[PDB]
Parts: structure tokens; C-alpha cells; sequence
């Protein structure tokens, strides 16, 4: 399946980038 | 039922969420 | 089993609202 | 994959959390508008 | 199966995280109100 | 099926980091 897989892989990856950006926001607001 | 349709819309939203948050992170680095 | 379709639909709907608000937040911060 | 009852109720609580997160983000967007 | 019992643990961790996320966003919305 | 589980695991791990970042952001915004 390109559904249970492939789409879900892109979702998971978007979440990973969400987490990276939120850490960069947290770091800036420590600043 | 399929999830494929739904999971596609979710993934697309999460990519837009990712983009906006990178823009927020960039603005707060300014 | 495939009522998870309907729950996942409501999740995806919330993610779309999240995405929209984040666009407005990014615009305000930019 | 065995939902075995639970995964539907966990997925329900996830969806419920996302609805609350959407509400709070609307409030934050409002606050930041000024 | 292994897997089923995995999604037992995983879906629970996700749900727990989303609850924390919702709560911190409430606190952030409160802080940005003033 | 097994890999849907591994994707869901990656998502869950990212959501945990998102929660941790957000607690640091909430701490920074507290005053």
C-alpha cells in the first residue's frame, strides 16, 4: 500500500520537521 | 472504509503546519 | 473497524484548522 | 494492527486533543494579531 | 500479535504526548493573553 | 502492517519532542 505506507511516511516526516522548528522557536525564545 | 484519502489530507495539513512553523522560527531568529 | 475512517476524518479536519491558524500566526509574526 | 477495541478509543483521544489544540491556536492567533 | 501489542504502546504514547501538547498550548494562550 | 507500526512509532517519537519543546516555550512565555 502507498497509503498505510508512503503517505504515512510523509506525515511522520512532516512531524519531525515540526519538532525541529519548534525546538528552534524554543531556543529563540530562550535568547 | 479506506484511510488513504484521509491520511493524504492529514499529511498535506501537517506539511503546511511544518512550513508555517519554519517561517515562524525564521521570523523569531530576526 | 472502518469507523476509524470517521475519527481520522475529524483529526484531519482539526489539523486543517491548526494549519490555518498557524498561517495567520506566521503572518502576524512576519 | 489489532485495534482490539483500544486503538479506536486512543485515536478518539488523539482527535479530541487536536481539537483542543486547534482552539488554543485560534486564541493565540487572535492574541498575536495585536 | 507482537505488532498489535506494539500499537498498544505506541498509540498510548502518541495520545499522552498530544495531551501534553494541548496543555502547554493552553498555557501559552493564557500567557499571550497577557 | 509491521512498517505502519514503525511509521507510527516515528510519529509518536516526534510528538514527544513537540511536547517537550512546547513546555520550554510555555516556560519562556510565563513572564
Amino acid at each position: 500500500a502507498k497509503s498505510l505506507k508512503e503517505i504515512a511516511k510523509s506525515a511522520a516526516a512532516a512531524l519531525k520537521e515540526i519538532a525541529w522548528s519548534l525546538k528552534e522557536i524554543a531556543k529563540s525564545l530562550k535568547g
